[PDB]
């Protein structure tokens, strides 16, 4: 169960880590993006504000780091990413982010180059 919300699609890529979250805190961490993550980051957040949100549950839930995320799709013309979790579209190139699992976005997004993808919006 994902959720398609214009400029909250972003959200998809919290609920994607619950599959590397135990039975017994599912409940919890469910309420935590809900109930404080999406106030906090709101629509149309940069990726650098979600990747920041994913280094804060990794450290409460650490198994999330392994989790494969949905395909991020990229449009450098308004300086968007919209994920994804469907079939049409592109797999690889210069229009997907190939940030496959929670630590790989983690990665990318600490590095101390100044990379413009960072301040993209996503959603």
């Amino acid at each position: 169960m994902y959720i398609a919300k214009e400029g909250y699609c972003y959200i998809n890529i919290f609920l994607a880590m619950l599959v590397n979250v135990k039975e017994s805190q599912a409940k919890e961490f469910t309420k935590v993006v809900r109930d404080k993550l999406v106030g906090e980051l709101g629509k149309w957040p940069t990726l650098l504000d979600v990747a920041t949100a994913c280094y804060f549950l990794k450290v409460f839930y650490p198994d999330v780091a392994n989790a494969e995320l949905p395909r991020m799709l990229v449009d450098h013309k308004t300086k968007i990413i919209h994920v994804v979790d469907s079939y049409g579209s592109l797999s690889t190139g210069y229009h997907v982010l190939k940030t496959n699992t929670v630590e790989q976005l983690i990665k990318f997004t600490r590095c101390n180059l100044e990379s413009s993808l960072k301040h993209y919006r996503v959603g």
